[PDB]
């Protein structure tokens, strides 16, 4: 695979550590690049959480109109949604929708309360056949994404067959599968990555995560024009390039990615 061989190249000129991994529904094979290795997953935990928080609206445990309030000290930073409706509160869906779509770090801290914290969301992931990926703790601790630590990591390939798992398998209604995947689709934080390398006709959901030690992630389900829906998890780490070029590097990933598929 001259894949592999481009995205070592790539990996060399970002003076990081890259992962990859593909997964396409329409065969079944997944494509990986240190795909089953541990990166830090800072903010694309909370498309998992948004999953979880979905199954016990299925169980009738949780209801997608339910207002939670909050106050001032409940606000971490980077907060760009929360910060705007402390006076009225937000629906779990409105968090949802903010946690997925603008990495909300209070929105995913008050829907990980509601749901019993990350040792929770690490036991739905495993209830769904997820051995790798864990959650350890809240926002902002999360993003430390210290080089040898495995709190708060998934792999490439983990990330990857969950993400299938959820969007296209049996584990949330049909109903909670779509709402998952139109939360995704209108993502406002990767115009510069997956989204970036991209043909423009192909429809894309995707969750983004940027912490410290040059960390830029980025997982996505990707729809080509009639045509069955692929995965693609990138993560970034211990990178020594700046922001702008981190973000380049995972716009070429999704470039080189479709070149290999034609």
């Amino acid at each position: 695979a001259a894949l592999s061989e481009q995205l070592a190249e790539l990996e060399k000129r970002s003076g990081g550590r890259l992962g990859v991994a593909v997964l396409d529904t329409a065969t079944g094979r997944r494509f990986g690049y240190r795909g089953d290795e541990r990166f830090p997953m800072c903010s694309t935990f909370k498309a998992l959480l948004a999953a979880a928080v979905l199954a016990r609206v299925d169980q009738g445990k949780e209801n997608l109109d339910r207002r939670i309030t909050y106050g001032k000290e409940d606000l971490v930073d980077y907060s760009p949604v929360t910060e705007k409706h402390v006076g009225d509160g937000m629906t779990v869906a409105e968090l949802c929708e903010a946690a997925i779509t603008y990495s909300d770090n209070t929105a995913a801290n008050l829907l990980l309360e509601a749901l019993g914290g990350p040792a929770a969301l690490t036991a739905f992931l495993r209830s769904i056949g997820d051995n790798v990926t864990r959650l350890d703790r809240w926002e902002p601790e999360l993003n430390t994404a210290a080089p040898g630590d495995p709190r708060d990591t998934t792999t490439p390939a983990a990330m990857a067959a969950t993400l299938r798992t959820l969007l296209l398998g049996d584990v949330l209604s049909p109903a909670s599968r779509q709402q998952l995947v139109d939360w995704l689709i209108a993502n406002k934080t990767g115009d510069k990555r997956l989204r970036a390398g991209l043909p423009a006709d192909w429809r894309v959901g995707d969750k983004t995560g940027t912490g410290e030690h040059g960390t830029t992630n980025d997982i996505a389900v990707i729809w080509p024009p009639n045509r069955a829906p692929i995965l693609v998890a990138v993560y970034l780490t211990e990178s020594q390039v700046d922001a702008d070029a981190r973000d380049a590097v995972i716009a070429e990933v999704a470039r080189l990615v479709v070149a290999a598929f034609h």
